[PDB]
Parts: structure tokens; sequence; C-alpha cells
């Protein structure tokens, strides 16, 4: 029986700092796909909110004695009701906090340069010329880290092999990308995101796996059927089709 507390993360086109000549305070400083779907479940179900940003800006991955960071600490802690971001729904995540359904859908996929002869990600591993990494501690990541698949625990050992592989965030990737001879194993909804605003790169293959992003809440919370519904009547109303389209414009790419 009061405003939600929901913890989230600057990431683009997902949450973003609006830009305006004005200083903005509070909710009113964020924009983004995430944005405007929290507005959308806070008028479907009823609550006001604070926007809070994670303090050691990560999404959430395990050390060796299995303590959480990043928003999923923030859930099992309680500090949070709502994880509104871009929270990769995974198995080893729902023993730790609970997801709503997915209200996007995505997979693992490479982020790399145009005009290459690489076409997939055993290109990579068959080689060792072209550096290639993920986020630190994040779903990619913790996916490389924990595959059972030959080719991707090679590769994972490549990764952990060069500290350097491994970026804090996926700006630095992209900046990697672009200026080393580097290849980002990352998530396709952010490769769609820049390759349709820089012409100079392109996804390589297409998704080694495949999962949704949802909503997270700490284990047993009410809210996340309630969030769950609150998605499904969205997806009835075509409005996560046209928030997409809204925040993944492109300019254009020939
Ligand atoms: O791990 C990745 O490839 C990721 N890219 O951006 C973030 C979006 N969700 C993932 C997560 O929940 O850790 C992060
Ligand atoms: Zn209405
Ligand atoms: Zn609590
Ligand atoms: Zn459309």
């Amino acid at each position: 029986n009061r405003s939600l507390i929901v913890t989230t993360l600057l990431e683009e086109p997902f949450v973003m700092f609006r830009k305006s000549d004005r200083t903005l305070y509070g909710n009113d400083r964020f924009e983004g796909y995430c944005i405007d779907l929290l507005k959308e479940l806070a008028h479907i179900l009823g609550f006001s909110y604070e926007i809070r940003l994670v303090e050691d800006g990560k999404y959430g991955a395990q050390d060796d004695k299995g303590q959480w960071n990043g928003m999923v600490k923030e859930l099992i802690d309680h500090k949070a009701d709502l994880a509104v971001a871009p929270l990769t729904i995974t198995h080893v995540r729902e023993k730790a906090i609970d997801f709503s359904k997915p209200f996007m859908t995505l997979g693992v996929s490479i982020l790399y340069r145009k005009g290459t002869p690489i076409d997939s990600a055993d290109d990579l591993a068959k080689q060792t010329k072209i550096e290639y990494g993920a986020v630190k501690d994040g779903a990619t990541m913790t996916f490389f880290k924990k595959s059972k698949i030959s080719t991707f625990e090679k590769m994972w050992a490549f990764m952990s092999s060069k500290p350097s592989a491994l970026v804090k965030n996926n700006e630095e990737g992209i900046q990697r990308t672009l200026t080393a001879d580097y290849a980002l194993l990352m998530e396709s909804t952010t490769i769609e995101y820049i390759t349709q605003r820089n012409c100079n790169l392109t996804q390589i293959g297409g998704l080694i796996d495949s999962k949704g992003y949802g909503i997270g809440t700490p284990m047993g919370s009410p809210y996340r059927d309630k969030i769950t519904i609150a998605i499904l009547q969205l997806q009835e109303e075509d409005k996560l089709h046209i928030m997409k389209e809204k925040w993944w414009r492109g300019s254009g790419c020939p």
C-alpha cells in the first residue's frame, strides 16, 4: 500500500537520460522503451513508482560462493519491488528471483565489422587473431561460462584468458568493435539498434539461443503475475509493437 521502488539501468534504447535545457529531476529524467513500458504497466495496474539506477551498474551474475550482484541482487535483498529493464530471463536467475512473462524476445548473436569472411561463432572459436568477448557479469557471459557445448566452452576459455575481452557494458564493447579487431557477443536487440544507426557494423550469423526479457521481482512477489497480465493486455492491444518500433526506428543503412 505504497509507491513501488523500480530499479533499472542506463541502456540504449531502453533507459536513457532525457535531453532538455531545463534541469530534470526524478522519473522525469528518464526516457526509452522500458520507461514507456513502465508507464503503461503503472496505468493498467494503478500504482505509482520511483526509478532508481543500480549502484554497481550491472545486471546480475554469481561469483564462486553464489553471491549475486546487480539488479538481481537488488531484488534478492528486497531493495526494489520491480526490475524494469532488459533483464534477460534465464533458468539460472529463475531460482533467485521471479520473472514475468517476456515482453520482448531475443537471442545471443555476434556484432562485428561488415565485409569480412567471418559468418558464424565457430569461425571465432577456430582462430585467435580476432579477439571476442562479452559484457561482464551478464546473461551472455554466464551463458558462455556455464555452457556445456564444446564450441562455447572453448570460446569461454578464450574470453576468460584475455582480461580485456570482457567489457564493462555494451558501450565499451561497441567502441571496442569500432576501434580494434574485435567481435562482440551480445543480444540481438542491441545489435538491431546499433546496425540501423552504424552502417559499418553488422550482425554475424543468427541467434545462438532464444530467450526473452522479463520484469524482475523478488521471489514470491504478488506483482509478478499482475505484471504478466498487464503485459498480455499490452500484447493484445499491440502496444509493445508500436513501442518497439518507436525506439528502434533506424536512420536507415542502404
Ligand atoms: O548479457 C548480455 O548480453 C546483456 N546485454 O545487455 C544486457 C541486457 N540483458 C542482459 C542481462 O540481463 O545480463 C545484458
Ligand atoms: Zn487507458
Ligand atoms: Zn521485499
Ligand atoms: Zn509494425
